[PDB]
């Protein structure tokens, strides 16, 4: 889930996973 598509990114809003 988390961190599944945001790696070492703990905001992965439009980034990717996270959000985007």
């Amino acid at each position: 889930g988390r961190i599944d598509t945001c790696p070492a990114g703990g905001g992965x809003x439009e980034q990717x996973g996270t959000c985007c």
